[PDB]
C-alpha cells in the first residue's frame, strides 16, 4: 500500500509519525512509504537515513498527505484541512472529544479515522498510550531536580544530599506506570522517597520491585498531609484516563510546604489532583504560589524525540503493517484496531465520542 | 571568640559561611557570632533560625566584618576591601595564585589569611575541597541530561531510554571521585556507561562499587577515539589540581561526535582534557562547535546552596572552632591548618603563591 | 500398581526416567517399583541408592518393560520393540510426528502412550517440556563460553573482561524462558548483554529482572543487523514449538561477523533462526562458516544428567502418581494428561499427530 | 606444651577458651590440651567432640589449672586463686584497671598474665576484642527488636513495616564497627535507618556499603536532636574503648521521645552516651524512664555462646600456638603479644594498668 | 451512619477495631464514630489522638455497643452477649465453625454478622487474613531469633554468623506468603536459607524475588529429613486455611535435630505439619521435646498492635465505608461482602458453617 508521513507542524512538536527502522520494516512487506523531506530530523532522523531505508521523499505536505495512509504523532489542524481525502485511513493521536471542529471536519471529508488513544485490550489496557506514560514518568524526576536549583527557582537541594547531609524527599501521590516510573528515577539519583496508592495490591507488588528502599504508604488524607508538608518534590501521578482526578492535594496544603519545594502533575492538561496546579507554556514553564515552583508545561515526551518516536513505532508498528495489508479487513480481525475506530464514512462510530456530541451522532 | 559572617556578594553566591547548626555548635562552645541579615537567605537559612541558635544578627557587612575571624564562602572583593582590619583571622576559598591585587591588598592590611583550598593532609588531600568536588560529580549528568532535550538544544534522548529502546551512552573522562560521583548518576538514571582512567588499580577498586555494569577502560587514544565517536553525553573529569589536563579530546574527535551530542566538563575554570570547551556565562551557559553542545558553566555548586552550604560546614567546622578556641598557635598544632596559611602580617608565606608571584616573596 | 524403570539405551543418553527420591514416594503410595541394574548409574544413582528407596532391581531390560507401566526418558528403540506389552502404559517423550516407524510399532501393539511433551495446561503451556528449556538456557552461556576459547577455536575472550579491558558481548535473539535463563548466565559472567524481541510487554518484564544491567531491545532487521555484527557470542533462542524459525540470522549477516565468534542455537534440531546453523555430533561438534564457529549438538540438557533427571522428576512426578493410582480413569480427571495421550488400543488419538500420518488416523 | 581449659565459672558465662576444632590443631602441632569436664557444654560442645579431637577430658578445674598455660574466657574469680601457680602463663580477658584485687593476686602468684583486651596492632587496632563487638552490633537490634514488642513493654511495631505501613525508624549514634554492624541488621530487617559520625571520611566509605539506602548524617546536636525525637529504637555505638563518652542524648531529649520506644546502649560498662541508661540484671533486663524502655544488660555476645566462641578463637588461635611454641620467647617475636604482657613475675608491666595503680608499681 | 468502637476485651488483645486515621476519613463521609475511652492504647492510639479526627470518645462499652455497626478486631464474648443488639451490623473477626455458643448466641439476638476472615474474592483469595498472614511470617524470624539465645533456652547461635564462622541454617517448610515473608527476613539476618514447596511454579517465582541467594527445594520426604536434620531454626508455613496439614515433620525427624535447635509453627491453632507442636501460652510460651525448643504461642501479630491495626484497617476500610453508606445493600453490589455474611435474622448464611452445625441450618 502507499504509507505516506507528513512532517509535524504543531508547535513545539518534533517527533515523526515512522522512523527509518519502521520504514524499512514497512518497505520489506511490499509496501511503499513517502516522507515529506525534513518531517524526520527534529527527532534525529536526516533524509538521508530515510532513503537506505527505501522511502521515497516528497518535497511538500500534499504529497504527503495525498495516500490512502497517513501515519502521523498530532492531530490534523486547520492548516491541512484541505489535504484531506476521501478514502483515506488516518491514523495518530486525535483526542475526538475535546474538537468538535476537527471532529465535523473529519465526518464531511468521509475518511476513516483511527485514534492510537482508543485501541484497547480485553484487559482495557490502552497499548498506545504507553509508552508515554513510561517516559513521563521517568522525565518528571529530570524536570523536577532542574528547578529545584537555586537559579531555576527552587531551594536548592541535590536530590541525593552527599554522605554527611540530608538527601532530598520526593513525595509520589499514585502507584500505577507514571509513579512507578517516577519513583525508579528518584531511588536512582539516592532521593529518599515515598509512594502513595488506595490499592494495597499494588502496594504489594511495589515491594517486589523496590525492597525496603522506599516507603510504600496507603493513601489517607491523614498521612498524604505529612508527607506533602515534608516534601522537596510533590510528584501528581494519578493519570485516571478520562475524568479529573480528586485533589488530593488543596490549596491549603501547598500552603504548608517549604519554600522553593517544587511540584509537578503529570495529569496537568486533562486535570491533575493538585488543587494550584494549572497549564503553563514553554515560554513561561513554571509559576509561585507560596514561594513554591510550579511546572505546568504538558506533553513531557515531546522533550525527547529521538527516544519518545522509536518508544511510540515500537508499539505502532504491529498494527500500521496489519493495516497496510488487509486494508479496512483487519478491523474485523483485530478488535483493538475495531475499538480505535472513531470516525468512517461520514459517520462518528466511537461510543465515548458520541456521548459527548450526542448530537453528531 | 567574636565570628562574623558577612553576606556573599559575589554575583550568583547563595552560599554562605556558617549554617544555623554550625553556628549553634560555635555558640555552645562559648563563642558568639554575628551574621549580617539575608546572610543565609540564598541557601535557604532565614535570620529567624539563626536567632533560634544563639546567632546576634547584624543590619550591615561592616558590623559582621568587624571581628576577630571572619568566615566566608568567596574571596573578598574590592567593594570590602574597606571593610578589612589589620588583625583579623580570614577563613575562605582565596585562591591568591589568580589574584594579584587582592594577595597585595592583604598584604598591605596585615591580617592572616587561611585559604579553605590549601589546608591539606599528610597524604596531601585537600579536605575542604572534596565535599564541592562530590557535588560537581553529581551535578554534571543532572545538567548533561537536561542539555540532551530537544528544547534545550540536544539531539532529544532520555538516558534510561524504555525497554524496547536504546539508552543513552554515558562516556566518563577520569576515574577519581568526580568521576566516580558523575558514574554513581548516571547509572542511576539507566544510561550505558563507560569509564577510562590510567590507573589500574583505580580501575580495580571501581569495579568493587560498581561491578560489571560499568565498562572500566584504560585510557588509550584508540579507545578514547571510538567511545566518544558514540557518545550522547561526553563528561570531562580529569581535574588535577594544580595545572591543565592534557586534551584527551581534540577539536578532531569532536568534529567526529554525533549532533545534538553534550560535553561537560567538569575542569572548564583551570582547564579541561576537551579542546573546543571554554568557560561561559549564565545568561548563555551553552554554545555549539559542529552541532555538539557545550556547556561551560562553572562553580556547578553554586545551583545547590542549601546543600553545598552543609556540607562544606561539616567539613570547615572542626576548623572554625579550633580556630576560635587557640587563636592563632591552632596553626601550630595543626600541620593542616599551617597549610592553609597563606598570608600574615605583610607576608606571603604560601610557598607556592611566592613562587607566581616570586617577587612578592 | 507395577512400575518399571528399564536402562536408557539411547546413544549419549544417561538420565533416567525416576531417580531414588521419586522412587522412595512412590513407594510409600503403595506402589512397587522395579529398576534394571545400571538404570541411574550416568546420573549419578547407584543401584544401592535404589535399594534403600524401596525398589527392587532388576538384571534385565525384559524385567523392566515386563510392567504395566514403563516410565522412561527417550522414546522407544527398535531393539526393545519386541518387549513391549499389550496394556501397558507408557510414558516417556515419543516426539511421534517425526517417527512413522514408531508410531505404526505402537500401534500395532495397543499399549497406550502418553507423551511428556504434549500434556498441556489450559494456558497451552508444557508443564513437561520447561524444565529441560531452562537448563538449555543456563548451558547455552556455559558451552559458548568455551568455545571463545582460542584451543576450542574461538578469538580468545573472556566474557567478563578485567577491569580496564573490554568484556565481551553477548547477543540473544528471543527473551523467552530460554532467552532470559541464558541471559542470566552471561550476565553472571560479567558479559555486556543485549536481548531482542517481538514482544514489547515481554521486554517490559524483563525489566523488572535486570533492571537496567541488560540492554532491551525491540526485534527489528536494522538493530538485529548491528547488534550481530558486533557480538562475540550470538545466542538462537526462538523456540517456538511448532515450526520452525523465520530466519532471523541469514548467512549474508554471518559474513559480517567477527573471525572466532560463536554462534549457538538452541533450536537446531526443530530448526533456528541462524541460516546457516544445522545440527552436528558429539564426536566433531563444532564447524566454521566464514571463520565463525558454529555448535550444533543437540539435547543440551542430556550433558547434565544428575541435575536434569532431578528437574524432572519434580515436574512428572505428580502424574506418575496419579496413573499409578487411578491408572486409565486420571484421563478423565486430567485433561492436561489426556492431551499428553497420543496412542491407545491400535488408535491415533493425538489431533497434532493424525494431522501428520492423516492416513494412521 | 600442656595446656587447661577449666570451666568457665562467672555467672550467666557459657563461652568455653577453646572449642574443638582449635584443640584439634593444637593438637596437630604437638601440644597436649586438658579440659575440665562439661567446659564446653553451655557452648554446645560436649565432651566427646573433645575426646575425637585429641583432648584429654579432665575431672576437676583443678586437673585444669594445674598446667603451663591456661587459656580462659573471663578473668579468674576469687574461688579459683588457689588454683593459680607461679609459673604459669595466663591467656583470658582480664580488665586489670578495674580490680585492684585480681592484680594484687597475680603479684603475689608470680604468673605471666596476658589480658586478650591489650595485645595491640602498630595501627593500635585490639584484635582480640573487634570479634566481640561485631556480635554485639548484630545483637542490638535483635534484642531491641523484641523489646518494641507490646508484651516486651514497647509500642507494638514491627520494624519492616508491611506495605501500605510505615517502616520502624532506628537511629544509630556511631558510624564504627559497631554502629555499622547493627545498620546491616536493621536494614536487613526493612528498617529506615539513620547513622551519624563526626567522621565525614568515615561516613564517605559507609556509602560504598549502604549506596543510598541508609540515611548518612554529621554529627552535630541540632540534627541528633530531631532524629532521636522519631526514633523507633535508638542504639548508643560510640564504644571508644577507654574513657567514657560524651552525652549525645541526655534526659532531656529522652524526654522528648516516644513511649515504648527503646534504647539500647552498647557501651552500658563502661558508660554510654544517653545519660538515662545504666546497666541491669538478666533477671530485670530492662526499665522504664519517660514511658522509654532501657535494656541496660551487658555482655552482649555471652546470648551466643556457640558463635562466640569460635569467633574469639580464630583470633586466639595463632597467639595461642605461637606461645605454645615458644613459650616466654615469642614476647619478643610478637610486639602485639608483648603489649598484652599485663603481671609477670610479681611485676605490673602494664602501663596503662600502671597509671591507674600507680603505687602498685 | 452511628459507628461504635468497644475497647477489645480478649485477654493480651491489644489491637483495636479503627485507627484514628480511618475515624477521619471514616468522619470526612458524614458519618460519626463512638470509642470507647483507652481502646486505642494498646495499640499506641490515645483518647486525644481520636479526638483530633472527629470521634466522639465514649465512657463504657455499653455506649460503644449500642451503634448500627460495631466494628471490632476479635469475636464477642460472653461478657459482651448482653451489649449486642437486633439491627446491628457487626463486623469483625468470628471463627464461627469453632464456637457452637456464639454462633447460636449471634441467632438469638438477629443482628447481621459479617466475619473479616469469609470476605472473598473471585481468585477464592482472602483479603482480610493477608494481612495478618504477612506479619506472622516476619515475626517467625525475630522469635526464632530470640530463641536460639543460650539464655531463652537455644544453643546460643546468632543467624547471619560473623565472618569466618557459619551463619545459622534456617529451613522454611512452604513457599507461600508466610514462608515467603519468613525468607526476607532471615535474608535479612545473613542467615543460610532453604524453602521447600510442592509447587514448581511456586518455586520459580520465588527465584525471580531472591535470585541464587536461597536454595530452591521440591518437597519430597527424602531432601526434607536431610535438611530438617540439620537445621538450627525449622518455620513451619504451611497454612492452608481449611483442614489441617499433613505431617511434614514427624517426631522421628524431630529427635534427628541438634539439641538447642527452635521450631515455630505458624500454623499450630489450626493444626501444623510438625507432629510435636502444640499451643502454649504467654506465661510458657515454649517446650522441649528431645532437646529441641518448641515455641507455641499462637496470634503472632498481636505483638505489633500498633503496625497490626494499621495493616489491618488498609484492607477493612473500604468495606468499611461501603457498609456505613448503603447499609445492607452493600451485600447485593459486593460479593465479596455477600461471601463475609455469616448470620442474619436469626438465620446461619454462611455455607461453610452450615456444614459444621447441619442441624442448625
Amino acid at each position: 500500500m502507499e504509507i505516506g508521513v507528513p512532517k509535524e507542524i504543531k508547535n513545539q512538536e518534533f517527533r515523526v509519525g515512522l522512523s527509518p527502522s519502521s520504514v524499512r520494516t514497512l518497505v520489506e512487506a511490499g509496501h511503499t512509504v513517502f516522507i515529506e523531506t525534513q518531517a524526520g530530523i527534529g527527532a534525529g532522523f536526516a533524509d538521508q537515513d530515510y532513503v537506505q531505508a527505501g522511502a521515497q521523499v516528497v518535497p511538500s505536505a500534499k504529497d504527503a498527505w495525498s495516500r490512502e495512509m497517513v501515519v502521523k504523532v498530532k492531530e490534523p489542524l486547520p492548516a491541512e484541512y484541505d489535504l484531506m481525502q476521501k478514502d483515506q485511513l488516518l491514523f495518530t493521536y486525535l483526542h475526538l472529544a475535546a474538537a468538535r471542529e476537527l471532529t465535523e471536519q473529519l465526518m464531511r471529508v468521509g475518511l476513516t479515522a483511527i485514534a492510537y488513544e482508543t485501541v484497547e485490550l480485553p484487559n482495557r489496557s490502552l497499548p498506545l498510550l504507553t509508552p508515554m506514560s513510561i517516559i513521563a514518568g521517568r522525565l518528571s524526576v529530570q524536570f523536577g531536580a532542574r528547578f529545584l536549583e537555586r537559579q531555576q527557582g527552587g531551594r536548592g537541594v541535590l536530590l541525593g544530599g552527599v554522605p554527611g547531609v540530608k538527601p532530598g524527599k520526593v513525595v509520589i501521590l499514585g502507584g500505577g506506570v507514571v509513579g512507578t516510573e517516577a519513583a525508579k528515577m528518584a531511588v536512582g539519583l539516592g532521593a529518599q522517597v515515598q509512594i502513595f496508592d488506595i490499592n494495597v495490591e499494588r502496594l504489594s507488588y511495589l515491594e517486589t520491585l523496590f525492597g525496603s528502599r522506599v516507603e510504600l504508604l496507603y493513601s489517607n488524607s491523614a498521612e498524604i498531609e505529612t508527607a506533602v508538608a515534608e516534601a522537596d518534590l510533590l510528584i501528581g501521578a494519578v493519570l485516571v484516563p478520562g475524568r479529573r482526578a480528586p485533589i488530593l492535594v488543596p490549596a491549603s496544603l501547598v500552603e504548608q510546604m517549604r519554600t522553593g519545594s517544587v511540584i509537578v502533575d503529570v495529569a496537568v492538561d486533562q486535570g491533575g489532583c493538585v488543587e494550584t496546579l494549572h497549564p503553563t507554556s514553554h515560554t513561561q514553564p513554571t509559576y509561585e504560589v507560596f514561594g513554591v515552583v510550579h511546572y505546568g508545561v504538558p506533553n513531557m515526551p515531546g522533550a525527547v524525540p529521538w527516544t519518545a518516536t522509536q518508544a511510540l513505532n515500537n508499539s505502532t508498528l504491529p498494527y500500521v503493517v496489519k493495516l497496510a495489508n488487509q486494508g479496512l479487513k483487519a478491523l474485523e480481525t483485530d478488535d483493538a484496531l475495531a475499538k480505535g475506530l472513531n470516525v468512517q464514512a461520514h459517520r462518528l462510530v466511537h461510543p465515548a465520542v458520541q456521548q459527548v456530541f450526542p448530537d453528531l451522532a
